[PDB]
Protein backbone atom coordinates (compact mmCIF):
# COMPACT_ATOMS: atom_id res chain seq x y z
CA UNK A 1 0.00 0.00 0.00
CA UNK A 2 3.23 2.06 0.60
CA UNK A 3 5.01 1.04 -1.81
CA UNK A 4 2.76 2.16 -4.89
CA UNK A 5 1.93 5.31 -2.72
CA UNK A 6 5.70 5.75 -3.90
CA UNK A 7 5.35 4.48 -7.28
CA UNK A 8 2.20 7.39 -7.85
CA UNK A 9 4.80 10.45 -6.16
CA UNK A 10 7.51 9.69 -8.97
CA UNK A 11 5.16 10.03 -11.54
CA UNK A 12 3.32 12.60 -9.81
CA UNK A 13 6.09 14.87 -9.52
CA UNK A 14 7.45 15.03 -13.09
CA UNK A 15 3.77 16.55 -13.35
CA UNK A 16 4.42 19.61 -10.72
CA UNK A 17 4.90 22.85 -12.27
CA UNK A 18 7.45 25.36 -10.36
CA UNK A 19 6.15 26.15 -7.05
CA UNK A 20 7.93 29.70 -6.28
CA UNK A 21 5.10 32.26 -5.35
CA UNK A 22 1.87 30.13 -6.70
CA UNK A 23 -1.12 29.24 -4.39
CA UNK A 24 -1.76 25.58 -4.27
CA UNK A 25 -5.01 23.91 -3.30
CA UNK A 26 -4.67 20.13 -2.04
CA UNK A 27 -7.66 17.97 -1.86
CA UNK A 28 -7.26 15.09 0.64
CA UNK A 29 -3.91 16.20 1.60
CA UNK A 30 -3.26 13.35 4.66
CA UNK A 31 -0.45 13.75 6.28
CA UNK A 32 0.44 17.06 3.70
CA UNK A 33 3.59 15.81 2.08
CA UNK A 34 2.47 17.91 -0.79
CA UNK A 35 1.84 20.61 0.86
CA UNK A 36 4.86 20.61 2.74
CA UNK A 37 6.78 19.88 -0.92
CA UNK A 38 5.09 22.86 -2.26
CA UNK A 39 6.19 25.12 0.49
CA UNK A 40 9.61 24.10 0.24
CA UNK A 41 9.38 24.79 -3.44
CA UNK A 42 8.15 28.16 -2.72
CA UNK A 43 4.68 28.30 -2.76
CA UNK A 44 3.00 31.71 -1.48
CA UNK A 45 -0.39 29.64 0.22
CA UNK A 46 -1.14 26.50 0.66
CA UNK A 47 -4.61 25.14 1.31
CA UNK A 48 -4.76 21.67 2.93
CA UNK A 49 -8.03 20.41 2.91
CA UNK A 50 -8.74 16.81 4.16
CA UNK A 51 -11.80 14.64 6.15
CA UNK A 52 -9.55 12.60 8.72
CA UNK A 53 -8.91 14.94 12.15
CA UNK A 54 -6.29 12.36 12.79
CA UNK A 55 -4.32 12.60 9.49
CA UNK A 56 -4.84 16.48 9.58
CA UNK A 57 -2.91 16.78 13.03
CA UNK A 58 -0.22 14.76 12.05
CA UNK A 59 0.34 17.07 8.97
CA UNK A 60 0.14 20.29 11.28
CA UNK A 61 3.08 18.57 13.17
CA UNK A 62 4.87 17.85 10.59
CA UNK A 63 4.55 20.99 8.86
CA UNK A 64 6.75 24.10 9.99
CA UNK A 65 5.96 26.80 6.96
CA UNK A 66 3.69 29.42 8.35
CA UNK A 67 2.56 29.46 4.32
CA UNK A 68 0.59 26.51 5.06
CA UNK A 69 -2.76 25.91 6.87
CA UNK A 70 -5.05 23.07 7.00
CA UNK A 71 -8.62 22.52 7.07
CA UNK A 72 -11.15 19.78 8.05
CA UNK A 73 -13.77 19.45 5.08
CA UNK A 74 -14.99 17.74 2.31
CA UNK A 75 -13.76 18.13 -0.98
CA UNK A 76 -17.17 18.15 -2.21
CA UNK A 77 -17.91 20.79 0.17
CA UNK A 78 -14.68 23.16 -0.78
CA UNK A 79 -15.06 27.14 -1.07
CA UNK A 80 -15.57 29.06 -4.00
CA UNK A 81 -12.62 31.00 -4.12
CA UNK A 82 -12.94 32.46 -8.11
CA UNK A 83 -9.17 32.47 -9.89
CA UNK A 84 -7.18 32.10 -6.35
CA UNK A 85 -5.14 29.17 -7.01
CA UNK A 86 -2.51 28.60 -9.29
CA UNK A 87 -2.54 25.08 -8.98
CA UNK A 88 -4.71 22.65 -7.78
CA UNK A 89 -3.66 18.98 -6.58
CA UNK A 90 -5.21 15.89 -6.02
CA UNK A 91 -3.42 12.26 -5.00
CA UNK A 92 -5.43 9.08 -4.82
CA UNK A 93 -8.52 10.85 -3.37
CA UNK A 94 -11.54 11.61 -6.35
CA UNK A 95 -12.72 8.40 -7.14
CA UNK A 96 -14.15 8.60 -3.53
CA UNK A 97 -16.23 11.18 -4.69
CA UNK A 98 -19.56 10.61 -6.69
CA UNK A 99 -19.69 13.94 -9.41
CA UNK A 100 -15.97 14.11 -10.50
CA UNK A 101 -18.13 16.93 -13.30
CA UNK A 102 -18.86 18.62 -9.61
CA UNK A 103 -15.52 19.02 -9.19
CA UNK A 104 -13.69 20.08 -12.30
CA UNK A 105 -16.68 23.02 -11.98
CA UNK A 106 -15.19 24.19 -9.09
CA UNK A 107 -11.43 23.66 -9.75
CA UNK A 108 -12.18 25.31 -12.81
CA UNK A 109 -13.59 28.26 -11.28
CA UNK A 110 -11.37 28.17 -8.07
CA UNK A 111 -8.03 28.16 -11.19
CA UNK A 112 -6.96 31.46 -12.09
CA UNK A 113 -5.74 31.99 -16.18
CA UNK A 114 -3.75 28.74 -17.54
CA UNK A 115 -3.72 27.24 -13.76
CA UNK A 116 -2.42 24.02 -12.99
CA UNK A 117 -5.00 20.42 -11.94
CA UNK A 118 -2.95 17.76 -11.28
CA UNK A 119 -5.02 14.89 -9.99
CA UNK A 120 -4.20 10.56 -9.89
CA UNK A 121 -7.34 8.28 -9.38
CA UNK A 122 -6.96 4.05 -8.85
CA UNK A 123 -7.73 2.83 -12.85
CA UNK A 124 -10.73 2.51 -14.14
CA UNK A 125 -9.74 -1.26 -14.91
CA UNK A 126 -8.79 -1.61 -11.50
CA UNK A 127 -12.18 -0.46 -10.17
CA UNK A 128 -14.19 -1.98 -13.07
CA UNK A 129 -14.94 -5.20 -12.09
CA UNK A 130 -15.56 -4.54 -8.33
CA UNK A 131 -13.78 -7.40 -6.60
CA UNK A 132 -10.30 -5.11 -7.10
CA UNK A 133 -8.76 -8.48 -7.29
CA UNK A 134 -6.82 -10.76 -9.33
CA UNK A 135 -8.39 -13.88 -10.70
CA UNK A 136 -7.29 -16.93 -8.82
CA UNK A 137 -7.25 -20.55 -9.42
CA UNK A 138 -7.39 -23.59 -6.32
CA UNK A 139 -3.92 -23.16 -6.14
CA UNK A 140 -4.15 -19.43 -5.66
CA UNK A 141 -2.20 -18.39 -8.47
CA UNK A 142 -2.84 -14.78 -9.76
CA UNK A 143 -4.08 -16.29 -13.42
CA UNK A 144 -5.38 -12.56 -14.87
CA UNK A 145 -7.00 -9.50 -13.53
CA UNK A 146 -10.75 -9.50 -14.54
CA UNK A 147 -12.80 -6.75 -15.84
CA UNK A 148 -16.36 -6.62 -15.90
CA UNK A 149 -18.81 -3.32 -15.48
CA UNK A 150 -16.90 -1.61 -17.34
CA UNK A 151 -19.25 1.13 -18.18
CA UNK A 152 -21.54 0.87 -15.40
CA UNK A 153 -20.61 4.37 -13.65
CA UNK A 154 -21.70 3.24 -10.44
CA UNK A 155 -20.32 2.75 -6.63
CA UNK A 156 -18.43 0.19 -5.61
CA UNK A 157 -18.37 -1.23 -2.42
CA UNK A 158 -15.95 -3.42 -0.53
CA UNK A 159 -16.39 -5.22 3.01
CA UNK A 160 -13.47 -5.04 5.98
CA UNK A 161 -14.47 -5.86 9.46
CA UNK A 162 -15.74 -2.52 11.03
CA UNK A 163 -15.31 -0.64 7.40
CA UNK A 164 -17.03 0.08 4.59
CA UNK A 165 -15.16 1.41 1.64
CA UNK A 166 -16.98 3.25 -1.08
CA UNK A 167 -15.73 4.21 -4.20
CA UNK A 168 -17.41 5.64 -7.84
CA UNK A 169 -16.56 3.91 -10.86
CA UNK A 170 -15.71 5.91 -14.26
CA UNK A 171 -14.21 5.24 -17.46
CA UNK A 172 -11.13 6.92 -19.09
CA UNK A 173 -13.50 8.56 -21.55
CA UNK A 174 -15.04 10.16 -18.51
CA UNK A 175 -12.46 11.37 -16.82
CA UNK A 176 -10.61 13.02 -19.96
CA UNK A 177 -14.34 14.05 -21.69
CA UNK A 178 -14.94 15.69 -18.17
CA UNK A 179 -11.63 17.70 -18.10
CA UNK A 180 -12.10 18.51 -21.84
CA UNK A 181 -15.99 20.20 -21.51
CA UNK A 182 -15.44 21.87 -18.31
CA UNK A 183 -12.58 23.67 -20.29
CA UNK A 184 -9.13 22.07 -19.35
CA UNK A 185 -6.55 21.09 -22.28
CA UNK A 186 -4.71 17.52 -21.70
CA UNK A 187 -1.17 18.25 -20.68
CA UNK A 188 -0.56 14.31 -19.55
CA UNK A 189 -2.10 11.19 -19.36
CA UNK A 190 0.45 8.58 -17.29
CA UNK A 191 -0.49 4.82 -16.41
CA UNK A 192 2.08 4.95 -13.34
CA UNK A 193 4.14 1.54 -13.80
CA UNK A 194 6.58 0.59 -10.39
CA UNK A 195 9.37 3.00 -9.59
CA UNK A 196 12.84 2.35 -10.55
CA UNK A 197 14.00 1.78 -7.27
CA UNK A 198 11.58 -1.12 -6.45
CA UNK A 199 11.26 -2.48 -10.22
CA UNK A 200 13.30 -5.64 -9.40
CA UNK A 201 11.03 -6.13 -5.89
CA UNK A 202 8.95 -9.39 -6.01
CA UNK A 203 5.77 -7.84 -5.14
CA UNK A 204 5.90 -5.48 -7.75
CA UNK A 205 5.80 -7.89 -9.98
CA UNK A 206 1.90 -8.22 -10.87
CA UNK A 207 1.85 -4.23 -11.42
CA UNK A 208 3.01 -4.69 -14.70
CA UNK A 209 0.22 -6.82 -15.59
CA UNK A 210 -2.47 -4.22 -15.00
CA UNK A 211 -2.63 -0.94 -14.27
CA UNK A 212 -3.70 0.33 -10.29
CA UNK A 213 -3.15 3.77 -10.83
CA UNK A 214 -4.78 6.90 -13.56
CA UNK A 215 -2.46 10.44 -13.47
CA UNK A 216 -3.49 13.36 -15.55
CA UNK A 217 -2.45 17.20 -15.95
CA UNK A 218 -4.41 19.68 -17.18
CA UNK A 219 -4.08 23.65 -18.10
CA UNK A 220 -7.03 26.32 -17.65
CA UNK A 221 -8.28 27.12 -20.54
CA UNK A 222 -10.90 30.19 -21.30
CA UNK B 1 -18.20 -3.43 -34.65
CA UNK B 2 -17.14 -1.64 -38.36
CA UNK B 3 -20.90 0.15 -38.49
CA UNK B 4 -20.71 1.11 -34.47
CA UNK B 5 -17.04 2.25 -35.10
CA UNK B 6 -18.72 4.41 -37.70
CA UNK B 7 -21.38 5.95 -35.89
CA UNK B 8 -18.74 7.40 -33.00
CA UNK B 9 -16.23 8.55 -35.27
CA UNK B 10 -18.84 10.68 -37.48
CA UNK B 11 -19.33 12.47 -34.67
CA UNK B 12 -15.75 13.77 -34.20
CA UNK B 13 -15.00 14.38 -38.06
CA UNK B 14 -14.70 18.17 -38.74
CA UNK B 15 -15.78 20.47 -41.60
CA UNK B 16 -14.62 19.23 -44.48
CA UNK B 17 -15.30 21.85 -46.95
CA UNK B 18 -12.24 22.78 -49.40
CA UNK B 19 -10.08 20.44 -46.79
CA UNK B 20 -7.08 18.47 -48.16
CA UNK B 21 -7.82 14.77 -46.33
CA UNK B 22 -6.33 11.73 -46.48
CA UNK B 23 -7.46 8.19 -45.18
CA UNK B 24 -4.99 5.49 -44.16
CA UNK B 25 -6.29 1.79 -44.28
CA UNK B 26 -9.26 2.94 -46.73
CA UNK B 27 -10.66 -0.14 -46.84
CA UNK B 28 -13.42 0.27 -49.88
CA UNK B 29 -13.27 3.99 -49.54
CA UNK B 30 -16.36 5.18 -46.84
CA UNK B 31 -14.49 7.93 -45.82
CA UNK B 32 -13.39 8.98 -48.74
CA UNK B 33 -16.54 9.06 -50.31
CA UNK B 34 -18.06 10.85 -47.44
CA UNK B 35 -15.38 13.59 -47.21
CA UNK B 36 -15.74 13.89 -51.15
CA UNK B 37 -19.73 14.81 -50.93
CA UNK B 38 -19.17 17.29 -47.83
CA UNK B 39 -16.91 19.61 -50.12
CA UNK B 40 -13.68 18.03 -49.94
CA UNK B 41 -11.46 19.43 -52.49
CA UNK B 42 -8.99 16.70 -52.72
CA UNK B 43 -8.97 13.27 -51.11
CA UNK B 44 -6.53 10.15 -50.95
CA UNK B 45 -7.12 7.00 -49.90
CA UNK B 46 -4.36 4.32 -49.22
CA UNK B 47 -4.80 0.11 -48.44
CA UNK B 48 -2.52 -2.49 -48.58
CA UNK B 49 -5.38 -4.87 -50.30
CA UNK B 50 -5.05 -4.41 -53.95
CA UNK B 51 -8.94 -6.61 -53.48
CA UNK B 52 -10.10 -4.04 -51.17
CA UNK B 53 -8.83 -1.16 -53.56
CA UNK B 54 -10.29 -2.82 -56.42
CA UNK B 55 -14.06 -3.09 -55.16
CA UNK B 56 -12.89 1.11 -53.36
CA UNK B 57 -12.44 2.58 -57.10
CA UNK B 58 -15.63 0.30 -57.94
CA UNK B 59 -17.89 2.05 -55.50
CA UNK B 60 -16.73 5.68 -56.17
CA UNK B 61 -17.75 8.60 -58.66
CA UNK B 62 -16.14 11.56 -57.35
CA UNK B 63 -12.91 13.10 -58.85
CA UNK B 64 -11.57 14.83 -56.27
CA UNK B 65 -10.57 11.57 -54.61
CA UNK B 66 -7.53 9.50 -55.49
CA UNK B 67 -6.58 6.12 -54.72
CA UNK B 68 -2.91 4.42 -53.99
CA UNK B 69 -1.90 0.55 -53.11
CA UNK B 70 0.36 1.16 -50.75
CA UNK B 71 1.01 0.12 -46.77
CA UNK B 72 0.55 2.81 -44.04
CA UNK B 73 4.15 2.98 -43.17
CA UNK B 74 5.08 3.78 -46.65
CA UNK B 75 3.09 6.93 -46.88
CA UNK B 76 4.82 9.44 -48.75
CA UNK B 77 6.01 12.71 -46.69
CA UNK B 78 4.11 15.94 -48.50
CA UNK B 79 4.73 18.76 -46.06
CA UNK B 80 1.68 20.86 -44.91
CA UNK B 81 -0.22 19.31 -47.64
CA UNK B 82 -3.12 17.75 -45.77
CA UNK B 83 -6.23 19.48 -43.62
CA UNK B 84 -7.21 16.01 -41.65
CA UNK B 85 -5.79 12.40 -41.45
CA UNK B 86 -8.35 9.13 -40.73
CA UNK B 87 -7.71 6.23 -39.45
CA UNK B 88 -10.33 3.43 -38.84
CA UNK B 89 -9.04 0.30 -36.79
CA UNK B 90 -5.87 0.03 -38.45
CA UNK B 91 -3.28 1.43 -36.66
CA UNK B 92 -2.82 -1.73 -33.59
CA UNK B 93 -1.55 -3.48 -36.75
CA UNK B 94 1.35 -1.19 -37.16
CA UNK B 95 4.87 -1.10 -35.18
CA UNK B 96 5.97 1.91 -34.83
CA UNK B 97 2.69 4.43 -33.74
CA UNK B 98 5.59 7.49 -32.88
CA UNK B 99 6.72 7.01 -36.97
CA UNK B 100 2.98 7.33 -37.82
CA UNK B 101 2.52 10.34 -35.90
CA UNK B 102 5.65 11.95 -37.24
CA UNK B 103 4.75 11.65 -40.33
CA UNK B 104 1.05 13.05 -39.73
CA UNK B 105 2.76 15.71 -37.92
CA UNK B 106 4.80 17.00 -40.95
CA UNK B 107 2.02 15.95 -43.50
CA UNK B 108 -0.71 18.01 -41.51
CA UNK B 109 -1.26 21.90 -41.86
CA UNK B 110 -1.72 24.13 -38.90
CA UNK B 111 -4.83 23.27 -36.93
CA UNK B 112 -5.57 19.70 -38.91
CA UNK B 113 -7.07 17.02 -37.33
CA UNK B 114 -5.59 13.52 -36.79
CA UNK B 115 -8.85 11.65 -35.59
CA UNK B 116 -8.39 7.10 -35.41
CA UNK B 117 -9.56 4.20 -33.71
CA UNK B 118 -8.01 1.26 -32.86
CA UNK B 119 -8.73 -1.38 -30.25
CA UNK B 120 -8.80 -0.70 -27.22
CA UNK B 121 -5.48 -1.75 -25.20
CA UNK B 122 -7.85 -3.91 -22.92
CA UNK B 123 -9.04 -5.83 -25.88
CA UNK B 124 -5.23 -6.19 -27.10
CA UNK B 125 -3.09 -6.87 -23.33
CA UNK B 126 -3.92 -10.21 -22.34
CA UNK B 127 -3.47 -11.59 -25.80
CA UNK B 128 -6.11 -14.40 -25.84
CA UNK B 129 -8.65 -11.58 -27.29
CA UNK B 130 -11.61 -13.68 -25.99
CA UNK B 131 -13.50 -13.67 -22.23
CA UNK B 132 -12.61 -15.91 -19.66
CA UNK B 133 -15.11 -18.83 -19.78
CA UNK B 134 -15.62 -21.72 -17.14
CA UNK B 135 -15.98 -25.17 -18.27
CA UNK B 136 -19.40 -24.92 -19.35
CA UNK B 137 -18.98 -21.70 -21.45
CA UNK B 138 -20.64 -18.49 -19.43
CA UNK B 139 -18.24 -15.98 -20.17
CA UNK B 140 -17.18 -14.54 -16.66
CA UNK B 141 -15.46 -11.57 -17.25
CA UNK B 142 -12.94 -10.40 -19.42
CA UNK B 143 -9.11 -10.95 -18.55
CA UNK B 144 -6.06 -8.26 -18.71
CA UNK B 145 -2.81 -9.31 -18.25
CA UNK B 146 0.74 -8.00 -19.31
CA UNK B 147 -1.15 -4.17 -19.70
CA UNK B 148 2.29 -2.88 -19.57
CA UNK B 149 4.19 -5.42 -22.08
CA UNK B 150 4.27 -3.47 -25.24
CA UNK B 151 4.72 -5.75 -27.63
CA UNK B 152 3.55 -8.31 -30.44
CA UNK B 153 0.31 -9.74 -30.19
CA UNK B 154 -0.13 -13.15 -32.29
CA UNK B 155 -3.43 -14.76 -33.22
CA UNK B 156 -3.69 -18.02 -35.83
CA UNK B 157 -6.25 -19.85 -37.91
CA UNK B 158 -5.81 -22.04 -40.80
CA UNK B 159 -3.51 -20.64 -43.10
CA UNK B 160 -3.81 -17.23 -40.86
CA UNK B 161 -1.12 -15.61 -38.73
CA UNK B 162 -2.62 -11.88 -37.30
CA UNK B 163 -0.52 -9.55 -36.04
CA UNK B 164 -1.22 -6.66 -33.51
CA UNK B 165 0.70 -4.52 -31.64
CA UNK B 166 -0.86 -3.94 -27.95
CA UNK B 167 0.06 -0.58 -26.77
CA UNK B 168 -1.27 1.07 -23.24
CA UNK B 169 -3.55 3.92 -23.24
CA UNK B 170 -0.33 6.38 -22.41
CA UNK B 171 1.31 5.29 -25.49
CA UNK B 172 -1.23 6.86 -27.97
CA UNK B 173 -2.26 9.89 -25.63
CA UNK B 174 1.65 10.53 -24.87
CA UNK B 175 2.96 9.84 -28.19
CA UNK B 176 0.58 12.20 -29.53
CA UNK B 177 1.39 14.56 -26.76
CA UNK B 178 5.34 14.51 -27.88
CA UNK B 179 5.25 14.83 -31.33
CA UNK B 180 3.05 17.97 -31.23
CA UNK B 181 -0.39 17.51 -30.96
CA UNK B 182 -3.10 18.53 -28.93
CA UNK B 183 -5.82 15.98 -27.84
CA UNK B 184 -9.63 17.52 -28.51
CA UNK B 185 -10.98 13.75 -27.70
CA UNK B 186 -10.80 10.53 -26.01
CA UNK B 187 -13.49 7.83 -26.24
CA UNK B 188 -14.86 4.35 -25.43
CA UNK B 189 -17.79 3.69 -27.72
CA UNK B 190 -20.42 1.67 -26.32
CA UNK B 191 -22.82 0.06 -28.55
CA UNK B 192 -26.20 1.38 -29.94
CA UNK B 193 -27.23 -11.24 -30.86
CA UNK B 194 -24.20 -10.95 -29.46
CA UNK B 195 -23.51 -7.03 -28.34
CA UNK B 196 -25.19 -8.14 -25.39
CA UNK B 197 -21.52 -8.38 -23.44
CA UNK B 198 -19.86 -5.43 -25.60
CA UNK B 199 -21.39 -3.54 -22.93
CA UNK B 200 -19.09 -5.24 -20.45
CA UNK B 201 -15.44 -4.08 -21.62
CA UNK B 202 -14.37 -1.79 -24.10
CA UNK B 203 -13.19 -2.58 -27.29
CA UNK B 204 -12.21 0.39 -29.27
CA UNK B 205 -10.08 3.29 -28.26
CA UNK B 206 -10.98 6.49 -30.46
CA UNK B 207 -8.74 9.56 -29.96
CA UNK B 208 -8.86 12.84 -31.90
CA UNK B 209 -5.88 15.28 -32.14
CA UNK B 210 -5.40 18.47 -33.81
CA UNK B 211 -1.59 20.00 -34.92
CA UNK B 212 0.16 22.51 -33.01
CA UNK B 213 2.90 24.49 -34.14
CL1 LIG C 1 -18.72 12.62 -13.01
CL1 LIG D 1 5.01 3.35 -30.79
Amino acid sequence: EGLKAAGEWHELKKMLPDFNQKTVLDLGCGFGWHCIYAAEHGAKKVLGIDLSERMLTEAKRKTTSPVVCYEQKAIEDIAIEPDAYNVVLSSLALHYIASFDDICKKVYINLKSSGSFIFSVEHPVFTADGRQDWYTDETGNKLHWPVDRYFNESMRTSHFLGEDVQKYHRTVTTYIQTLLKNGFQINSVIEPEPAPELKDLPEMQDEYRRPMMLLISATKQE
